């Protein structure tokens, strides 16, 4: 089994890399897509109060991932490691330490106190992380569309964030450069991800 | 002036929701309420072709919605907005992406890029999405299935989710699992709250 998170900022083509990813794993591999809360009553609960919140305070709502990323874990992603699957998670740990902890100002330390009391020692045993600098990111985001100097501040925050935690922290971290076209980016993960799984 | 769309599968309450909304705004607004073809001669005659349709290819479909939204769009949307209106439009590109392109699997990017010739830049100012659960929607449909109408249906909530996932700053989803009284009120709200900030 093995647990993998796929983190990045929009932009980064996250999206297209696990899908991907996924449809190249399955060949070989007993493999599953999720994201938080995945279909999980008690997190998908916790999402509608996220997104029902009206100017929600950033510490609830930093609690609220948490509390959305236990449930995910302890309902979906431990009994999947426990049927020898490879979890392929779309953010995970990372993303709030980037946009609560980083880009929110919380801080990075307390958000991560948070988040260890969460996933209580289960870090991925292998984490991509996308890349992508704030200028091709931004042009990806620009595609996906129909951006304000208030949305192209805070996705460069959440870049340094990123940047900040791989600097302070890096062994299950593997960065592929996002700033490649996609088909490059999705060799590389891949590429990435079979010479994890095949050191087992 | 504002464009504004109305999305939802069936059994989201949104002949219900719009047609109240309508009626309420239509005391405070120059406001007008329409859905495609909507009158327009050129888009009647490709309604008329759709509708008689004999197992007709999900693409020839595709191009005829879009080829009727371009027509309702240039002959009564665009002089609408040119006059200063507030139009409310119940289904456009969404509907498309939804049905063609998620739930009958052509592709949501295909189903777009085919969408995008037709609209050329005329994305909605707002579009309200009636976010209904597929069992709260089931139980309305019954009210107002086989299983291949219950997985059709699902899958049109799934597109949505899926298209709103991927370019949720147009939209604005309201809990279309509450009572419709309730739904109506939340709409109308989040409409003249948008109107109020332009
Ligand atoms: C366009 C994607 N649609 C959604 C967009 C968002 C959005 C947001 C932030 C703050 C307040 C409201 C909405 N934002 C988008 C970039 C990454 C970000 N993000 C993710 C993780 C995993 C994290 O730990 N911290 C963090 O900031 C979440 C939150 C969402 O709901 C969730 C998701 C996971 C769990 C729960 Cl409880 C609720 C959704 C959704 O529809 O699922
Ligand atoms: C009972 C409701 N009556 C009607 C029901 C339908 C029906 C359908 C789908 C496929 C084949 C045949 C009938 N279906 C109902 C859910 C939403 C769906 N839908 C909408 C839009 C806007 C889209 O882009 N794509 C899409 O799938 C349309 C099509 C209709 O005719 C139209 C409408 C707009 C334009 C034209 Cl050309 C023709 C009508 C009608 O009486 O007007």
């Amino acid at each position: 089994s093995a647990f993998i998170t796929f983190e990045g900022p929009e932009g980064s083509g996250k999206t297209t890399v696990i899908n991907e990813v996924y449809h190249r794993l399955v060949k070989d591999y007993d493999v599953i897509m999720t994201r938080e809360p995945g279909g999980v009553p008690t997190g998908e609960e916790i999402r509608k109060i996220v997104l029902e919140g009206n100017d929600m305070d950033i510490r609830t709502e930093a609690m609220l991932f948490a509390a959305s990323r236990r449930e995910h874990l302890v309902l979906k992603v431990i009994p999947a490691l426990k049927e020898g699957k490879v979890v392929l998670c779309d953010r995970y740990i990372d993303s709030s330490l980037a946009y609560q902890g980083y880009a929110r100002g919380i801080g990075v330390e307390e958000v991560r106190a948070l988040n260890e009391f969460a996933i209580n020692g289960l870090y991925p045993d292998l984490t991509i992380y996308l890349n992508v600098s704030a200028e091709v990111g931004r042009e990806r985001i620009i595609k996906n569309s129909r951006l304000d100097q208030e949305d192209l501040k805070f996705h460069e925050k959440v870049i340094e964030g990123y940047q900040e935690i791989i600097h302070n922290e890096s062994q299950r971290f593997k960065s592929v450069n996002a700033d490649q076209p996609l088909e490059n980016v999705v060799e590389d993960t891949y590429q990435t991800i079979i010479k994890y799984l095949e050191k087992i």
